[PDB]
């Protein structure tokens, strides 16, 4: 629903959960 992934000094913050890769510490739900 709302996720955050930070890959460098880039944080990804927007609605639906798109690449689930081996190794984020994602905050889907």
């Amino acid at each position: 629903s709302k996720y955050e992934y930070t890959v460098x000094s880039y944080t990804f913050r927007g609605p639906g959960c798109p690449t689930v890769k081996p190794x984020i510490s994602l905050r889907c739900e």
